[PDB]
C-alpha cells in the first residue's frame, strides 16, 4: 500500500523534493505523488524544469508528458517511470484543494505562503491527513529533524509539522552529536557562507523586508539576520537560549558551509570533538551527518544527501592549540539537494509510524 | 520656470535617469522632478537605494529626507541638496496618479509595466501633458532615438512617445552613420552579449513566456530574441526588412556590447567605416556615439554616457582584410547610464519643441 | 589490443582526455595509458585533481596510489580502476623525457607550451614516435579535425599532428555540412561567446601579450582575436580566405557557443539549412554534431562529448525572414569535454590506419 | 622637502598604493615617486594599468608617457599629473637597485619576495634609509599597524618594518578597542568572507601548497587557513595565543568581512561593546577604524579607506540577547584599497618620527 502524496507548490523546492524521492527509487514503489498544484498547468514546462537543472546536472529518469482525457489541449500529467503525476491549479486558500477527492493522504507544503501552523492545516480540511511544511513555520508546527528528533513525531498529536530549514539541519546534527557524547554546549554563534537563492535579485531590486537582501545577488557578499540557530532549541530543548547567528549571502548559485562557535559545557579538546564527529557519522547519525578530510570546496558537496557534511581538515586546521572550551567546527551542506531528501525521510517516517499505529 | 518632472517607477532606469539629472546640473533650473512613485513612500528607502548601487558607486550628492506634512507618519519627501521630491505610492493604474494635483507635465515611464500607448496615456488623464516610456512601445507610440531621428518629434502629435530600448539605442548610431555616410546596409545581423537584467532569475525559476530567461541568471550563457535591430528600420527606415538579431545574456551586472555584422551598400574597407565612425563621433554623433582605441573591457564602460562607444581595435582586427562587403562592427554601451542620458536629453529636447510650438 | 599513450601536461586537458578515455571504457582494452608526465610528481595530488571537478562532477572510476619501487619517498603511481600510471617528472625541453625507457610511441601533448611542431617534435627523439597536439600547431604540423578531414591522415608523413581548437572542432563541422551539402560559403564572420580559461586572471594582472585578456576574468567581458575562423581554412581549403572571426571572455567556467554569420554560395533558406544540419547530425557527422530543439542554456552542455550542438530554435528565431545569403547558425560546444573526447577519437584513428593499413 | 620615495615591484598592490598616494594630494607636494622598479619596463602598459580598474573605476589623474633621455630606446618614464616617476628595471638583489642615486630614502616594498627583514635589508647597501614590507615580515622584522601600535616605531633600531596583512589591519583596529575600552579578549576566533585574489585560479589549476586554493576561484566557497588572528599577537602582544581564524575566498573580486567571535574579560553587552566603538572611531580610531549602522553589502565598502568598518546593524542584530561575555563582531574592509592607504599613512608616519628624532 504505497503512501499517497500530494505537493503543494511545484517550484524549484517542490522539484528537488520529488527528484530527491525518485533517486531513491521511492515513486510508483514507496510513495505514490499523485499530484502537484502550482498556479501553471503546462506539465510541458514542468518536465523542462525537472530534466535540466543548471547546478544539479541532468535528471536520472525520463520525463514525458500526457492528457490526464482527450479532451485537453496541452499535456498536463507529468510521467516518470510510468508513473502519472498530475498537474493541479494553485487554490486561494488550501482547503479548497481536492485533496480528498484526489486520495492524498500526506500534502508536501513547499509553496512558502503558508508557513503558518494553522494556516497549513487547510489542507487537512481540504482532505489531507498530514502536512510537512518544507520550511521553518510560525503558530506551534511541532519541528522535526530527521537524524536529532524524529522519533518524537505523535501519530494522534502531530497532523501539521515543519521539517526545519536547510540551515538548521546542517547545525542541529553537530549540537546533537554535542550534546549526546557529553561535550555540551554553553553558549554558541554560528555564520553560515550561504548561496544566494531565488528570494534575491539579479541587480539592485525593491526588497522592504530585507534591504541588503535587494542588492546585486552574484556580485555582493549579503548580510543577513537568521533563526536557524534559535531553531535548534526547539529540536533540542538543551540549547535553548544558548544560540543565534547570522548569514553572509555569497556568489554561488548552490551549496553553503556551517560556522559554528561554541564554548563546551566541560573541558575537552578538538581532537576529542574531531573523534566523536567523525564516530556519530559511521554510526547512530549516518545517512544524517557525514564528514570529509579532504581538501574539498563547494562544488565538491553538490548533491550530496546528507543534511551536514563535517569538515575534519578545516575544523582541526583553525582551532586555538591546546584549547579546552572556546571552538570552532565547520559543517557543509548543499542546502538544497541534502534538505529534500530530508523532506522525504520525513514523510516516509511519519507514513511508518501513522501505519504502525492502525494495528 | 523649470520643466515639471514625476518618474513612474523608480527602478535602474528610474533611479539612473535621476542621477544623470543631478549630475548635469538640471535639477532646479531646467528640469524639476517632482515626485517619484515605486512599491511604498518610505523615503528612507529609496535614499537607501539612490545613496549606493551595487555597480555604479555611492551617490556623490548629499540625500535626506522629511515629510511632506506632520499628520504623515514615515518621510515621504526625499531632500537632495534642497530640492524635494514627493515619494508617491504605485498603482496597478496610471490614471490613478496624481499628476495634476502635483503640477506634473512630463512623466518618465520606467516601471516596464505601461509599455503599450494605451496604457500610458492613463498619464495625460492623470494631468500629465507628456509622456515617454523608457522602453520599446505598442500601439503606435512614436519611437525616437537621440542623434538619429529625434527631430521627427511632433509636439502636436506624439504625446505618448517611446525612447527605444539600450540596444536600439546603441546599434542605431551606428548605423545610421553608414547609411548617412553613403556606406549602405544590404543585410544586416547584429548580436548582443548582454548584462542579466531584472526581469532575469538568481537561481533557476518560473518563466513561462521565457523558457531560457528562467534559468540562473549569472551561471549561464543565455540565448534570446530582442526585437532592438528590427526597432531600427522602425528609425531608419530604408533599413526596414534588412536588419534583425539576437541577444545572449551573460553573468555581468551591468554593461553590454552590440557585435553587428553587415554587407554594405558598396564597395569600402573596415578601415574606411573605422575613419567614418571616429568622424562623426567628434562630430555631428557626438555625445551619442563615442569610440575607443584602447583594450578596454566592460568594466571600462560603467558610468560612460553615450549611446554606443565604437570599438575600434576589436573591430579592426577581426575583419576579413581586403573585404569590401561583409563587415563587423563592435560597439559598447552601459545599457543603464547611457540610456538613462538618452530619456533626460529626450525629454528636454520634447520640452523645447513644446515651447516652439506653442509660440 | 592495447596500444600505449603518454600525457605530457596533466592539466585540465590532460585529465579531460584521460578522463573521456575512460568514459569510453578504453582504460585496458583498447588504449593502455602507460604514464603521465606533469609538474610534480605528488601521485597523491594528482588523484585529487581527478576525483573532484568544480564543473565536471566527481570521477567515474575510483582511484588510488601506490609505489612504483620502495625505493621511492612519496608515491608516484595512480591506480585507475586497476590500470597503473607513472608521473614521471616533466622536463622544461621535450626531448629531456624517457619515452623511450617506458617505450611511449602515442604521446598526448597537452603542456600548451610546445606548439611548434618541432619543439613538439623532441617527444620523437625522446623514444616516442607519433606526437598529438592538443591545440593548433605550427611548423608546418597536419591539423586534423574527426568528421571533417581527420582521413586525411598519412601514416609515414605525419608523425607530429594536431587536433586544432575547441573553437575549430565546433565550427569546422557546421561549415563542412554547408559546404558538402552545396550551400557553400562566400564569406563569413564569426564570434564565440567563450567561458574565462586558465590563461586568464582571477583579478587585473600582468598579460603583456594580451591587456584585455589581463583584466578580471569573472566580472568583464572580454574581447580577443582568434584563430579558430582561419584554421577552418586550413581544414577545409575551400574556405581559405574565406572566413576569420573574434572572441568574448564571459563569467562562466566552461561551455562556450559559436555565432557563425555567413552568405551562402546560392539561394536558400534557413529552414533548408536548418534540416541538413539536423540531418548530418544524424548520418554522416553523428558523434561530431549534434542539436538540440530545446529551450538550452550553457549549463545543459557541460558534459556534451559532440564537438559542436546545433541550436535549432535560437537560430530559426533569429534570422531574417525570407532571406536566401545572409544567415546566422548558432551552436553550442563544451570546449573541455568535446575537444577531450575527440583527441582520443583521434589518437584512435591514428591507430586503426596503422595496424590495418601496414600491419 | 618632499620624501623621496621609491616603489619596488609595481604590480597591483604596487599600482594600488601609488593611487592611494594620489587620492590623498601627497603626489608631488609631500612624497614623490622618483621611480618604480618592476619586472616590466613598457611604460605604456605601465600607464593603461593604472588609467583602468574592473573594481576601482577610472584613475582621477592624467598619465602619459615619455622618455628619460632622447637616448633611452622606448619609453620609460611615467607621466602623473605632472610628476616624473621612471621605470627602473628588476634586479635580483635590492643593493644592486639606484636608490641612493636616484635619492630614495623610502622604498615600498611591495614585490612580495623580499618579505625577509635580512632580504630586504638589500635595499640599505644599494641607498635606501627605509624599507617598508607591504606584507607581513620575517626574520625579525618590526610590524607596525596604523592606529594600534605604530608609536612603538623606532627611528633607530626600526629600518625595516611590516605593515601586516589587510586582513590584519582590519581585526587589530577591533581588538585594540576592545582591550583599550577594557572589555578584554579571553579567547576569540575569527572568520573572514574573503573575495578571491591573484594567487587563486580562474578554473581547476594546480597548487602543490594550497589544493583548495586550486580550485576555480570564481564559483566555489573556498576554505584557507590565515595567519591575521595570530599575526595581532605581535601588534598586540597580550593576545598572543589568544586568537586564531580562518579564511572563507568566495566569487567576488574585492572586498571582504571580519566576522570575530570571543569571549569578553569582564561582563558587558552587545550595546557597550557597540557604543565604545563608535565612539573610538569618531576619535582615537578616525580614519583607520570606522562603522556604519544602514544596510551595507560589499560594493558599498569599494574605495573605503578606513582599515576596519563595524557594521553596528549586522552586530547589534546577530548577538545573544541579554550576553554578558560571548559576543559577534563584524566588520569590513576593501582589502586592496584600505591596506594601500595604511602602508602611505606609515611611510608618512615613519619619516615624519625620522627627522623629529634627527633635529
Ligand atoms: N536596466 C536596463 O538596462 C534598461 C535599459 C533601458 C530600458 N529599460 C527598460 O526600463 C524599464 C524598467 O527597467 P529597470 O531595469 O529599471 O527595472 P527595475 O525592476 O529595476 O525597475 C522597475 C521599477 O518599477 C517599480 N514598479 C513596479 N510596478 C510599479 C507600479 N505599478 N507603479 C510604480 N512603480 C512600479 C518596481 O518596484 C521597480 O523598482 C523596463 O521597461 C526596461 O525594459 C531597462
Ligand atoms: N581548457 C580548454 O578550454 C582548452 C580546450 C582545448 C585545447 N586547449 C589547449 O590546451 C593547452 C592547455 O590548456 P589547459 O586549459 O589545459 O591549461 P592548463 O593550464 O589547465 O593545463 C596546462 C598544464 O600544464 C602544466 N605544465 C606547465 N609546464 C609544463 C611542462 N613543462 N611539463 C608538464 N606540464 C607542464 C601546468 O602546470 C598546467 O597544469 C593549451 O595549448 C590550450 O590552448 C585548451
Ligand atoms: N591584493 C590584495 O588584496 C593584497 C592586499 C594586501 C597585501 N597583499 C600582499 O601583497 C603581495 C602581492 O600583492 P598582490 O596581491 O597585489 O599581487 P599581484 O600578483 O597583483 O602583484 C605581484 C606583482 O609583483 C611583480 N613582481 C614579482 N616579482 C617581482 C620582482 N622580482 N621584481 C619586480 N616586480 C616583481 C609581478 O610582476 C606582479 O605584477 C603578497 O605579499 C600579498 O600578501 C595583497
Ligand atoms: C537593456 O538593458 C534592455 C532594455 C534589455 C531588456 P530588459 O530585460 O527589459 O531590461
Ligand atoms: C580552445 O582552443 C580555447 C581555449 C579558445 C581560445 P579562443 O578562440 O582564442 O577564445
Ligand atoms: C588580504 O587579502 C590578504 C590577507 C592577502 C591576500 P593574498 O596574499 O593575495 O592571498
Amino acid at each position: 500500500m504505497p503512501i499517497k502524496v500530494g505537493i503543494n507548490g511545484f517550484g524549484r523546492i517542490g522539484r528537488m523534493v520529488f527528484q530527491a524521492l525518485c533517486e531513491d527509487g521511492l515513486l510508483g514503489t514507496e510513495i505514490d505523488v499523485v499530484a502537484v498544484v502550482d498556479m501553471n498547468t503546462d506539465a510541458e514546462y514542468f518536465a523542462y524544469q525537472m530534466r535540466y537543472d543548471t547546478v544539479h546536472g541532468k535528471f536520472k529518469y525520463e520525463v514525458t508528458t500526457t492528457k490526464s482525457s482527450p479532451s485537453v489541449a496541452k499535456d498536463d500529467t507529468l510521467v516518470v517511470n510510468g508513473h502519472r503525476i498530475l498537474c493541479v491549479k494553485a487554490q486561494r486558500n488550501p482547503a479548497d484543494l481536492p485533496w480528498g477527492k484526489l486520495g492524498v493522504e500526506y500534502v508536501i507544503e513547499s509553496t512558502g505562503l503558508f508557513t503558518a501552523k494553522a494556516a497549513a492545516e487547510g489542507h487537512l480540511r481540504g482532505g489531507a491527513r498530514k502536512v510537512v511544511i518544507s520550511a521553518p513555520a510560525s503558530g506551534g508546527a511541532k519541528t522535526l529533524v530527521m537524524g536529532v528528533n524524529h522519533h518524537e513525531y505523535n501519530p494522534s498529536e502531530h497532523h501539521v509539522v515543519s521539517n526545519a530549514s536547510c540551515t538548521t539541519n546542517c547545525l542541529a546534527p553537530i549540537v546533537h552529536v554535542l550534546v549526546k557524547e557529553g561535550f555540551g554546549v554553553q553558549t554558541g554563534l554560528m555564520t553560515t557562507i550561504h548561496s544566494y537563492t531565488a528570494t534575491q535579485k539579479t541587480v539592485d531590486g525593491v526588497s522592504v523586508k530585507d534591504w541588503r537582501g535587494g542588492r546585486a545577488a552574484a556580485v555582493n557578499i549579503i548580510p543577513s539576520t537568521t533563526g536557524a540557530a534559535k531553531a535548534v532549541g526547539m529540536v533540542i530543548p538543551s540549547t535553548q537560549g544558548k544560540l543565534t547567528g547570522m548569514s553572509f549571502r555569497v556568489p554561488t548559485p548552490d551549496v553553503s558551509v556551517v560556522d559554528l562557535t561554541f564554548t563546551a559545557a566541560r573541558d575537552t579538546s578538538i581532537q576529542e570533538i574531531d573523534a566523536a564527529l567523525k564516530r556519530a557519522s559511521k554510526t547512530y547519525m549516518k545517512g544524517i551527518l557525514g564528514y570529509t578530510d579532504e581538501e574539498l570546496v563547494s562544488a565538491d558537496f553538490i548533491n550530496d544527501n546528507r543534511s551536514s557534511i563535517y569538515d575534519s581538515k578545516a575544523t582541526l586546521q583553525n582551532n586555538l592549540p591546546k584549547e579546552r572550551r572556546f571552538f570552532k567546527i565547520v559543517s557543509w551542506y548543499d542546502n538544497e539537494w541534502g534538505y529534500s531528501h530530508r523532506v522525504v525521510d520525513l514523510v516516509r517516517h511519519m507514513a511508518s509510524k501513522d501505519r504502525s499505529a492502525r494495528l
